[PDB]
């Protein structure tokens, strides 16, 4: 079929690369002009050919190839150094091939050279180019690499693809007034004639080509050392150096523990850890050399807020996490990312927790989970491992389906094998996957057949020689069974339903696929719920014992039977699981009145969970708004903050979702509800920065949703910080936890949105800019909500990386869902130069603007953008996602606004 660049069979037909020719290391020198914002290169590839062959296929996109070589040592016909290549393009599969004057040989050594050359990069991919501003107003330039998943070949020609692991030898040509960091340390740097330096850097270990990584720029470092003598060192523009201590102590402190429960060194002479202005996603995992979005890596006192130190610590935790789950052990392909993502992910709680207990970041862990229920409980969801090829159908592989629930599901797990066996299981994981490449199964069958103690071979278990107890019997037993379990979460996606019915001291359990906006006989229901079926590892407890039983489905149906008759069966204890459980007969009314009476006698993540499980199940239709809305008049005496803000979030939701569609009434009387409720918590809250963190996290989300609705009290405390703020010209301190609503009320004068946008341009801290740029987002007037976004396409004044959040922060305000739409739809083309399609900006732009949409309207609308989108060969899986999203509000609301109208006004009366 391939029809090359200019003329001429391409050899190759295939989209994944020939698996015939291996690379083994890459010489590789690079010497980028950032006056004249360009680079050349050139590279010499090690590879082993395995079978004979005429043609060499090879990765490269936007590079232009100047020379082309083939050399080798145990070759005669190409001892140096002849001869020249033929090298040929086809940019539709981003590969090159390499037509050989004559046939190699089987198990024998060659090297590929190439001369390259290409431009800065101009938008977060590849060798590309960042500016900042100095603390006078001076505006600095700096080259960075960012590569994953595929843009590695952007860069340098390359085998692309994370099997094809390589040692990698690195040299920057750079001017005096430059540093240049890489993956390793400097070697060596040798002085050169016209004035300019050569810098060398030690072979890097065997690993994937997207983790390779050189940095140009002039930035200052704060270093530290190891427990284990690792040197780590962070990296950021000269006038924030003292931004990056809080980051220093929680790398050392985090990459300590990570050699502690992994039971591995960390391999490599220094850490260093960079803050880049011009950054697309939070962070990239770098072996060796890690990049971040300054929001994601620097902390400031005066102005970063409690929920900002934690999550810089839970991206810090993140990525170091990844040295091991990504750089050290790599996913064979992009299907199985999620043995990338999904244990990074899922190893923040692990080593945060342990760390970092005081951040309380155990509990908000729950939320990872709740987040992606709503995106798998729709039909436009998919497996954690599905296939992938396009560079765009990888990129999307990047989403909560591949971080939040393969980190849930991964925590389940943990609580079904012990703390001590999961543990165990990932250290051999890990050793035996070193430097190489795991596959799903891989996982499993290591985390399956985990070791314990390890016992010493005298007895027995593991070693070359063990006894054979009648506990070796179901070790080889058990351990496989664990395997055919996560095998269902892996390839079915959605997730599971149990209903328990309590008639006698027995237990009826049904399984269903748990849907929402689908009712238990909708035409829709029944194919939906076809072949779907899980292995879901139960818990429960009663009121007449709080002991921890545990079970195992099992298919469709099944039946347990207690000790004793109870008040109230609940399962999923500490909703450690991933299954919505419903309660028939009179449970939830059990249950509630439970919460009423002795809600201690409840668990709080218990309390947290079946406040999450019974407002979904009223989009399910299988409880009526009535029910769950009467379980929060329990949270009048809640004293455990996650239970408090979770519930609040429900009605704070359903607000802002009446405030779109200007349905006064409902809104009006919510309004009411939620500041005469409540109103005790409202105001036992100080307009500080006191007390712990989920205390700070309480005070800052009750004192918004006061200032939202405005309480006028509230309103007139924060504006007279404004003012005082105002004045002083900076002098006087906003308390951090508070930054936010202060200056969000004081941008709603045009004296107040004016000052702001000025001290947005010449603030130092990241974080501050960011809450004035939420402050901003909050203006009535459409002139200046419009200004934000224009100023943030120039990308001067407010950087082009903020503009997909921006845009949802205009489109989710009542006053701005109409001028974000209008200006997606209008300047979409314009949108596709910026970004990728592809990008995490392209579907936080896309959804962020329409997925909160809830009328058959604006359905209409959405639904045909998409269907322009398509032909133009867009095709992106956000489109059913969102669609389907937009229904599910729709359905919604006819099915449950009159019971809102009524529930209200019944309240009322009471
Ligand atoms: C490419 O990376 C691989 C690892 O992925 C490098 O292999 C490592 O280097 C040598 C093997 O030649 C081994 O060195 C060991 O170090 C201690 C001192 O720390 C020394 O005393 C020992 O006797 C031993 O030689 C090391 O075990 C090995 N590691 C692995 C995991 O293979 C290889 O050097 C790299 N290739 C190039 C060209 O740099
Ligand atoms: C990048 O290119 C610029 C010019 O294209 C180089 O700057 C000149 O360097 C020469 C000798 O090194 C000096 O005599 C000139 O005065 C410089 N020009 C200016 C305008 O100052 C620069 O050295 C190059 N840097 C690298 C790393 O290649
Ligand atoms: C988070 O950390 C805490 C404490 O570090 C863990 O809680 C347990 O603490 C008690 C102390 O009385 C002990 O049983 C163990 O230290 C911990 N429990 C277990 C079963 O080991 C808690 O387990 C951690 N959370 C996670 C998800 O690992
Ligand atoms: O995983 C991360 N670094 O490894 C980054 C994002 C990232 C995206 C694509 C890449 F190729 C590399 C990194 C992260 O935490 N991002 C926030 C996020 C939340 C939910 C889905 C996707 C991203
Ligand atoms: C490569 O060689 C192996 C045997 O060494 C065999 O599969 C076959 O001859 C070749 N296969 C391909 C796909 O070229
Ligand atoms: C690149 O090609 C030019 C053309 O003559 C030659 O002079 C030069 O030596 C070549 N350099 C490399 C690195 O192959
Ligand atoms: C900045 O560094 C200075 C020392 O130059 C230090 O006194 C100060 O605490 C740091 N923090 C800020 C916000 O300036
Ligand atoms: C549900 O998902 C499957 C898999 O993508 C698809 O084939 C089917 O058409 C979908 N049905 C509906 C009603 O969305
Ligand atoms: C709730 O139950 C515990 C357990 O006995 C008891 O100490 C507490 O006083 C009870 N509170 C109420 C209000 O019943
Ligand atoms: C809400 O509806 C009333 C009905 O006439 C209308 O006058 C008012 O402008 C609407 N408000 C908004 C914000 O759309
Ligand atoms: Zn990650």
């Amino acid at each position: 079929f391939p029809v090359a660049t200019n003329g001429e069979r391409f050899p190759w037909q295939e989209l994944r690369l020939p698996s015939v020719v291996i690379p083994l290391h890459y010489d590789l020198f690079v010497h980028p002009n950032l006056t004249s914002l360009d680079f050349v290169a050139s590279e010499k590839i090690e590879v082993l050919v395995s079978n004979a062959t005429q043609f060499i296929i090879l990765h490269s996109k936007d590079l232009e190839i100047t020379n082309a070589t083939l050399q080798s040592e145990e070759d005669s016909r190409y001892m140096k150094p002849g001869k020249e290549l033929k090298v040929l393009s086809y940019p539709a599969h981003e590969q090159i091939a390499l037509l050989v004057p004559e046939k190699l040989t089987p198990h024998l050594k060659y090297y590929v050279a190439m001369d390259f050359q290409a431009k800065l990069g101009d938008g977060f991919e590849g060798f590309y180019k960042s500016t900042y501003r100095t603390l006078g107003g001076e505006t600095r330039i700096l080259a960075v690499t960012d590569f994953e998943p595929t843009q590695a070949r952007m860069a340098f020609p390359c085998f692309d693809e994370p099997l094809f692991k390589a040692n990698f030898s690195i040299k920057i040509r750079r001017e005096s007034r430059h540093i240049a960091l890489s993956n390793m340390p400097k070697v060596k740097t040798i002085e050169l004639e016209g004035g300019l330096l050569e810098d060398h850097f030690e072979t890097t270990v065997k690993m994937s080509t997207y983790l390779v990584a050189y940095i140009v720029c002039d930035f200052h470092s704060l270093s530290g050392f190891t427990s284990s003598g690792v040197k780590v060192s962070i990296y950021a523009s000269p006038d924030k150096r003292n931004q990056t201590h809080y980051a220093l102590q929680a790398s050392l402190k985090l990459l300590d523990f990570y050699e502690k429960y992994f039971d591995i060194y960390y391999p490599l002479s220094k850490l260093d850890l960079i803050a880049i202005p011009d950054f697309a996603p939070g962070a990239m995992e770098n072996w060796g050399l890690i990049t971040y979005r300054e929001t994601s890596l620097l902390f400031d006192p005066k102005t970063s807020s409690a929920s900002d130190k934690l999550w810089v610590t839970r991206v810090i935790a993140h990525e170091l996490a990844h040295q091991w789950f990504g750089n050290l052990v790599t996913m064979e392909w992009w299907n199985d990312i999620w043995l990338n993502e999904g244990f990074a992910k899922y190893m923040e709680l692990i080593a945060v927790n342990a760390t970092y207990p005081e951040l309380q970041f155990d509990d908000y862990f729950l939320n990872v989970c709740f987040e992606v229920i709503t995106k798998d409980s729709l039909n436009s969801s998919r497996p954690i491992s599905k296939p992938a090829e396009t560079p765009t159908q990888i990129q999307e592989m990047f989403d909560e389906v591949s971080y939040n629930k393969g980190a849930c599901i991964l925590n389940m797990l943990k609580d079904f094998l012990g703390e001590e066996k999961f543990q165990k299981g990932i250290i051999q994981y890990l050793k035996k996957f070193s430097y190489r490449n795991a596959k799903n199964d891989d996982l499993w069958s290591s985390l399956s057949n985990s070791c314990l103690e390890s016992d010493f071979t005298s007895g027995g278990v593991c070693h070359s020689d063990p006894k054979m107890t009648s506990n070796m019997l179901a070790f080889l037993g058990e351990n496989a069974e664990v395997k055919e379990m996560m095998t269902t979460w892996t390839l079915q996606k959605g997730i599971p339903l149990l209903v328990v019915k309590q008639d006698g001291c027995s237990l009826r359990l049904q399984q269903e696929r748990f849907l929402q906006g689908v009712f238990q006989e909708d035409p829709e229901w029944r194919a939906l719920q076809e072949r779907y079926l899980w292995h879901i590892p139960l818990t429960y407890s009663t009121s007449s014992s709080n002991v921890i039983h545990r079970h195992i489905l099992k298919s469709k149906t099944d039946t347990l039977d207690l000790p004793e008759k109870t008040s109230w069966v609940k399962f999923n204890v500490d909703s450690n699981g991933y299954y919505i459980v419903h309660y028939e007969g009179h449970g939830w009314d059990q249950l509630i009145t439970q919460l009423n009476q002795n809600h201690t006698l409840l668990r709080p993540k218990d309390r947290v969970g079946l406040i999450h499980d019974v407002f979904q199940l009223v989009g399910a239709g299988r409880l009526t708004l009535d029910k769950a809305l009467d379980m929060t008049y329990y949270l009048q005496h809640e004293t455990s903050s996650p239970a408090l803000l979770e519930g609040l979030s429900y009605l704070e939701s359903f607000y802002h979702m009446m405030d779109r569609r200007n349905i006064s009434d409902i809104s009006e009387n919510l309004k009411r509800y939620l500041l005469q409720y409540f109103k005790p918590v409202i105001d036992r809250q100080s307009w500080s920065d006191k007390g712990s963190v989920w205390d700070r996290m309480l005070r800052s989300a009750l004192l918004k949703l006061a200032c939202d609705l405005n309480h006028a009290p509230c309103i007139q405390k924060a504006a007279e910080l404004f003012s005082q703020w105002m004045e002083s010209s900076g002098k006087l301190n906003i308390p951090t936890d508070v930054l936010k609503i202060v200056y969000s009320v004081g941008a709603q004068t045009t004296a107040g949105w004016n000052y702001l946008l000025e001290q947005y341009e010449l603030s130092m801290s990241s974080a501050e800019q960011n809450k004035i740029l939420y402050a901003l987002s909050t203006s009535k007037h459409q002139e200046k909500l419009l200004k934000l976004i224009e100023l943030g396409m120039e990308g001067k004044v407010i950087k082009t990386q903020n503009l997909a959040a921006l845009l949802h922060a205009i489109a989710r305000r009542p006053k701005g869902q109409q001028l974000a739409w209008d200006f997606v739809r209008e300047n979409w083309t314009h949108l596709l130069k910026k970004f990728d399609l592809g990008s995490y900006d392209i579907r936080m732009i896309i959804s962020g603007t329409t997925a909160h949409f809830s009328s058959k309207d604006k359905l209409q609308e959405v639904k045909l953008f998409f269907e322009s989108l398509e032909a133009q060969g867009s095709h992106l899986d956000i489109f059913q996602t969102v669609l389907e999203t937009i229904t599910k509000n729709i359905k919604w609301l006819e099915k449950n606004l009159p019971t809102l109208r009524t529930w209200l006004m019944v309240n009322t009366r009471h």
